[PDB]
């Protein structure tokens, strides 16, 4: 069974490391997203967007467009999504940075790595701004409904939705940040990811955060012994979901022209 020895002590240091980490890369953690979400928080309200009307006081409102804003709703909605999974890989490129061994890995393999993992990233973290009635935007600023992306014409109307049915199921396994910082990491350092140069150091580096990740959860969740097991299932659903968004964005790519896709999800989106 479970052992306190020198071993353990490391992968409780790595644990922290990682946890410091996100913070650090991530300001809206799941603690403040599920804060905000339950109304718990004492910061102002988001701006709820629920329909057309409070989709356009929205733009007024939320914070954060020369031939964009002549674009139809459902366009400019999808084209804002693509400039915050921009954001989004930024900041996860910068989270793998602080993952102990990986800027040591050949530069390219960094690449790739991020290259195959991003989106993989992007869902799991959506998980923590979303509930089952909608999604925080702009940092936690506002609140845009299930429903109201769902009206949205096809083929935008189905593009979040796979996202939520995701969500609702892997929110259930109540992860905390202190989890997801772990998890994240493991995802990361995928050595089965198409055209890596040195597989070896990255699964040793997976393996690591793979005992790290196990431990964890031992300690933090001990109302479950399944945790792990649900996690690594986890893992190849979220290979899954990027499958399913890619041939969206075929879809997308190939009915709804006279629409840019942001030249660097195309880069990413090239050989997944
Ligand atoms: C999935 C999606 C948008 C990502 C929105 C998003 C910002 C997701 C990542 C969530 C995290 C990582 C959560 C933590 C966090 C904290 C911050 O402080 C700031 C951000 C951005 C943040 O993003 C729309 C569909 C994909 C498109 C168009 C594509 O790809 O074609
Ligand atoms: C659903 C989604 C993004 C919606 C993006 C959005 C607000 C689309 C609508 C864009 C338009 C129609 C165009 C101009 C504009 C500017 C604004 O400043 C605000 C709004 C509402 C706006 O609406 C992915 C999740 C995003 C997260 C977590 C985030 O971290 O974001």
């Amino acid at each position: 069974s479970m052992q306190l020895n020198p071993e353990s002590a490391d992968l409780r240091a790595l644990a922290k490391h990682l946890y410091d980490s996100y913070i650090k890369s991530f300001p809206l953690t799941k603690a403040k997203a599920r804060a905000i979400l339950t109304g718990k928080t004492t910061d102002k309200s988001p701006f709820v967007i629920y329909d057309m009307n409070s989709l356009m006081m929205g733009e007024d409102k939320i914070k954060f467009p020369l031939q964009e804003q002549s674009k139809e709703v459902a366009i400019r909605i999808f084209q804002g999504c693509q400039f915050r999974s921009v954001e989004a890989v930024q900041e996860i490129t910068e989270y793998a940075k602080s993952i102990p061994g990986f800027v040591n890995l050949d530069l390219n393999d960094q690449v790739t790595l991020l290259k195959y993992g991003v989106h993989e990233i992007i869902y799991t973290m959506l998980a923590s701004l979303m509930n089952k009635d909608g999604v925080l935007i702009s940092e936690g600023q506002g609140f845009m409904t299930r429903e109201f992306l769902k009206s949205l014409r096809k083929p935008f109307g189905d593009f979040m939705e796979p996202k939520f049915e995701f969500a609702v199921k892997f929110n259930a396994l109540e992860l905390d940040d202190s989890d997801l910082a772990i998890f994240i990491a493991v995802i990361i350092l995928s050595g089965d990811r198409p055209g890596l140069l040195n597989v070896k150091p990255i699964e040793d580096i997976q393996d690591n955060l793979l005992q790290a990740l196990e431990l964890q959860l031992k300690l933090n969740h001990p109302e479950s012994s399944q945790l792990f097991a649900k996690l690594l299932q986890k893992m190849t659903d979220l290979r899954q979901i990027v499958t399913e968004h890619v041939q969206l964005l075929q879809v997308i790519k190939k009915t709804e022209t006279d629409m840019s896709l942001h030249p660097l999800l195309q880069e990413i989106y090239k050989d997944l």
